[PDB]
């Protein structure tokens, strides 16, 4: 945080995704690559892109419960994490202009899975939090897939530097849902390891 002037920066992307039939007892997959990241779970595919953000994730977090997947892309402390997380200026600046997530949903429902045994509701309306609204319009971009009844996604980006350097990057924020009248929401819960 000693202006090389190098910025280093955080990434939170959660995706959740309604699905048309309840799901399936799967095995978790995911993988990290160059500036993004994917996770098979639970019938679906998610992929995330990150394009003109000059940003890693570092771990993948997943639920499942009744019909929704939900993911989280993030990540870790960015001092003892590989790959560092640091940028240029220049780069920041084109970060706060130009990156775009870039979400696409994949089904992929296997029928030599049964289905997830169903107890009592393992979530509750009190995990999920409110969170605040867009700050950057349009920063996700989404493409979901047949299987898909709703999706929602929220992106958060800030700086690991901002308390210390003696300024602050601007924290960027965006939300997409496919849902109508529904309040902004995510599931603060504590996701399983993928």
């Amino acid at each position: 945080c000693d202006s090389d002037n190098k910025e280093y920066m955080g990434i939170e992307v959660y995706v959740e995704a309604t699905l048309d039939e309840p799901l399936r007892q799967t095995t978790c997959e995911s993988k990290i690559h160059k500036y993004g990241a994917s996770v098979s779970n639970g019938g679906l595919n998610i992929s995330v892109d990150l394009l003109n953000c000059f940003l890693n994730f570092h771990t993948v977090g997943v639920y499942t419960n009744r019909d929704t997947v939900y993911a989280k892309f993030a990540s870790l402390d960015p001092w003892t994490t590989e790959p560092i997380n640091s940028m240029t200026h220049d780069d920041l600046v084109k970060l706060t202009e130009e990156c775009i997530v870039d979400i696409y949903l994949k089904c992929e429902v296997d029928k030599t899975k049964d289905f997830m045994k169903t107890n009592g509701n393992r979530l509750k309306p009190r995990d999920f939090k409110t969170v605040p609204p867009s700050n950057v319009g349009s920063m996700i971009e989404l493409q979901s897939d047949y299987c898909v009844n709703d999706v929602t996604t929220y992106v958060k980006i800030y700086d690991e530097c901002g308390n210390i350097k003696q300024h602050s990057i601007p924290t960027l924020r965006d939300y997409f849902t496919t849902k109508n009248g529904q309040p902004r929401k995510i599931l603060k819960k504590k996701f399983d390891n993928c």
